[PDB]
């Protein structure tokens, strides 16, 4: 049997649960019938991205129609899509093209827990999940939820829940405490800059395989920088639901995964409109978009020298911004420390 606490074999059983992964890549659209969990290959992924890299300059230079179609033949030929009786959508809208970005990076994450999972099974003398766990390379332990630090989270949560996003209310489930195995050495260097902060992290329950495995990623050079607001790098929020929202769940799939990591941003370069940083500007070391609310500055508190803005959400008085909420956005793998990984129970609104 498993040697593991409860919570972290549920947590096991849910991040390798076979099921999801397929629900995952239907709502994507692709033809489980001719791609099966078993073809997704790393090299098909790059393919894909190389793909939608060159009709995404096609689309922006005026490109021959030609080319376009070409291009999306070739797309779906090497990802098979199911779109039913309707008629395959051709790639030559900016958004939809973003979106087929968005899947890629989706499946590279979906790729990488497949392969894990019919990796390294044989042993007899170890529980199945006992196994799993140990391919994550990453230490887990459940967070008493009478310490500080789960009250601390908890106030993080409950009060940075934004305004516009009251289709749910949030219950923490479970807090767990994650440690990466070497990350925290890749991370040393950082401890030099000056305002790290503890921020959110919200993606599928299907990419947390890759997320524990692999830590967060940037897209590979494939990928179109124009794909992403703020160019290729990873993404964080002060408010909870900014992130919650991109666990996509349901009312009739709740349950949600979403980390807390350290990052590290010194002198932010502040913007307020989508701009496809290449690099960063001298002195800068990360990018901040600014929105229109944020948790109120008064109430930061720290936990082990890091601070939490665990404040209100309050208006922030910048009146030009695209933004709502502020985005945080760092170009290096090694500027981030996973922390912490909350399991979350939305309470969706009825009826």
């Amino acid at each position: 049997k498993s040697k593991l606490a409860k919570p972290i074999q549920d947590l096991i059983k849910m991040i390798f649960d076979v099921e999801s992964m397929k629900k995952a890549m239907v709502e994507f659209e692709i033809d489980l019938q001719k791609m099966p969990l078993g073809k997704l290959s790393k090299r098909q992924i790059q393919s894909a991205y190389s793909i939608l890299n060159e009709v995404q300059q096609a689309v922006s230079d005026g490109g021959s129609e030609s080319q376009i179609l070409d291009l999306s033949n070739r797309f779906y030929t090497l990802i098979p899509h199911d779109f039913g009786m309707k008629k395959p959508p051709l790639l030559s809208n900016l958004e939809y093209i973003q979106a087929k970005v968005q899947m890629l990076d989706n499946l590279l994450d979906i790729e990488v827990a497949y392969s894990l999972l019919r990796g390294g099974n044989e042993d007899g003398d170890k529980d199945p999940i006992d196994i799993n766990y140990e391919k994550l390379r990453t230490d887990i332990k459940v967070v008493d939820k009478d310490s500080e630090e789960a009250k601390i989270i908890k106030q993080y949560v409950k009060n940075t829940h934004a305004a516009t996003h009251n289709a749910y209310d949030l219950k923490v489930v479970e807090i767990f405490r994650i440690e990466r195995e070497g990350e925290s050495q890749r991370y040393k260097p950082f401890k030099q800059l000056h305002n790290r902060q503890l921020l959110w992290h919200g993606s599928r329950t299907t990419n947390f395989a890759g997320i524990l495995s692999q830590g967060l990623r940037i897209a590979p050079p494939e990928a179109p920088v124009t794909g992403y607001m703020f160019g290729k790098g990873i993404y964080f929020a002060d408010m909870v639901s900014k992130s919650a929202n991109y666990c996509h769940t349901s009312q009739a799939d709740p349950i949600g995964l979403i980390l807390l990591g350290e990052v590290a941003l010194g002198n932010m370069y502040e913007l307020k409109n989508a701009s496809h940083i290449t690099k960063l500007p001298k002195g800068k070391h990360s990018v901040k978009g600014l929105g229109k609310t944020a948790p109120d500055p008064t109430a930061t508190t720290t936990l082990d020298g890091v601070e939490v803005p665990l404040g209100n959400g309050i208006s922030t008085g910048i009146n030009d911004t695209c933004l709502l909420y502020n985005e945080y956005i760092v170009y290096d793998v090694a500027q981030v420390n996973l922390k912490y990984l909350l399991k979350l129970k939305f309470n969706y609104k009825t009826s």
